[PDB]
């Protein structure tokens, strides 16, 4: 009972929730686990505190008004690096003199001046990449070679240009991510280990081919327990949420009055913006279907004119915010059109729903690629390379390639055996246990 994890996600949804998931485990495994949310985070959640997972707050330098109040995403890096290094350093002394000091601190394979604060105080250190090892094998070698990619890749030869993180293929786009994207590992090989969201069988080229590298540990997924393993009976889904629902069994019951496999579920993630035209496009699409499509709020201005009040309330509904993982989970769900982030991925992969990639940017496009044409579990939308959009007749026609063909029937098939995969290697004696194992004894 002696270790004490301080666990440090870069503070979005998409890091928050596998830091979380990854806490639990953890904790049931006998660690004591605290996460360091920021204090505008905080303070949008109002976090439930009366939990086995306890909660500290840490500053990134915007502690009234988030990131949205950070003159550019460079300002907001260096000074969440400043702020944050001396906020950590805080919760580190407090706990000094507490029953259980900290021992250890797991951080965003992003942030990696966090190192050097977990070293400056004697303590364990280890980054968390919360994205796959393809993509981050694809930033290692990008990193080597001073922040350049020649294609093709050796090891990875049916990578195209299309399929490399945005990055890369949009020249000069956000320079102040790449450059964080690549640093990810300037001092990686320092820490006591590598952690990283995902499972050995679901990339067993990429994850030996970065272990040559450096040993990492895959200790993923971070789907909750009674889902899969079901070791954990208290892990029912996702409890920290940066976004309001209304309270939506409102979702689930509507779900349930529908046929089986006839839903589309849409839904972009907690980030990425979709232009004014590209709402066109999709709306248009997506309304020949009966459709589940989540629409941020800050996203409803780009829907068209009087989309909201024409939507047939027999066939579809559009949320602002679904619970997801009861969604896939759901058997009216037949095919989830989805941005390709890793998080909502590896929950379509285990759920065993096929997939319709419209992945934006970032490493949307790797695991665009990946589940195509690696796992084939769905097909990508293509995009006019002129315009850059998806039009509403591509879009339409993925969808249907994935709801009823012959291409339907085989990606089916093909996406029901990760599931088993994965709880094999959540349950005792798996990949991903004798990792998580091996860290708890580090740690203590
Ligand atoms: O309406 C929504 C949209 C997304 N999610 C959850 O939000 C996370 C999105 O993370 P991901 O890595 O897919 O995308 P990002 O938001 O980081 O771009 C996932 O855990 C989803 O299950 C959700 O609960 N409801
Ligand atoms: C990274 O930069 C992009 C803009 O290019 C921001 O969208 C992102 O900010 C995130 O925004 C989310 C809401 O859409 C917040 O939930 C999240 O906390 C915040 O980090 C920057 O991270
Ligand atoms: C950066 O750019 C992409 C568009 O390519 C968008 O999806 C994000 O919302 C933005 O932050
Ligand atoms: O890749 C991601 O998921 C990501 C998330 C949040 C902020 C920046 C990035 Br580059």
């Amino acid at each position: 009972k002696r270790g004490h994890v301080l666990a440090v996600p870069y503070p979005s949804q998409g890091h928050i929730t596998p830091f979380r998931q990854f806490c639990k485990r953890l904790h049931f495994k006998g660690l004591k686990t605290t996460l360091a949310l920021t204090t505008f985070v905080f303070n949008s959640i109002n976090p439930d505190l009366s939990g086995p997972i306890s909660i500290a707050t840490i500053s990134d330098g915007y502690d009234h008004g988030g990131f949205e109040t950070a003159d550019s995403i460079d300002d907001y890096l260096k000074d969440f690096k400043t702020s944050g290094s001396k906020t950590i350093a805080d919760i580190i002394q407090k706990h000094q003199t507490s029953d259980n000091p900290i021992t250890c601190i797991v951080y965003d394979a992003f942030l990696p001046w966090a190192l050097d604060v977990a070293r400056e105080f004697g303590l364990v250190a280890t980054p968390f990449f919360t994205q796959p090892c393809a993509v981050n094998y694809v930033y290692y070698l990008s990193y080597i070679n001073n922040g350049s990619l020649q294609l093709p890749i050796e090891e990875l030869p049916f990578l195209e240009l299309q399929d490399l993180p945005s990055f890369f293929s949009v020249s000069g786009s956000y320079p102040a991510y790449f450059e964080m994207v690549l640093q990810q590992f300037i001092n990686f090989e320092k820490a006591d280990f590598v952690l990283v969201n995902s499972f050995q069988e679901l990339e067993l080229h990429e994850n030996e081919l970065w272990s040559k590298a450096c040993p990492v540990l895959t200790i993923g997924p971070t789907i909750p327990s009674i889902y899969l393993d079901q070791r954990i009976k208290s892990d029912t889904g996702y409890d920290l949420n940066l976004f309001e629902s209304k309270d939506d069994s409102f979702c689930i019951n509507w779900l349930d009055t529908r046929p089986q496999g006839s839903v589309v579920y849409v839904a972009f993630g907690s980030m990425a913006q979709l232009t004014n035209v590209q709402m066109e496009e999709l709306a248009s699409a997506v309304s020949n279907f009966s459709f589940l499509w989540v629409v941020r709020s800050s996203e409803e201005e780009k829907l068209p004119s009087g989309f909201l009040e024409t939507v047939n309330k027999e066939k579809s509904l559009v949320l602002k915010w679904s619970p997801q993982l009861q969604v896939l989970s759901n058997k009216a769900i037949g095919c989830f059109l989805t941005h390709c982030g890793w998080n909502s991925t590896m929950e379509a992969l285990t759920f065993g729903v096929p997939m319709v990639a419209m992945p934006q940017w970032t490493d949307q496009p790797m695991n665009a690629k990946y589940i195509q044409d690696v796992w084939k579990a769905g097909v990508r939308v293509k995009t006019e390379k002129e315009s850059g959009i998806a039009k509403r007749e591509e879009i339409e026609f993925s969808i249907k390639e994935v709801m009823e063909g012959e291409r339907s029937k085989e990606m089916k098939k093909n996406v029901k055996k990760w599931r088993d995969l994965a709880v094999k290697s959540l349950n005792e004696g798996g990949s991903t246990d004798t990792n998580i194992d091996t860290f708890v004894s580090r740690v203590q």
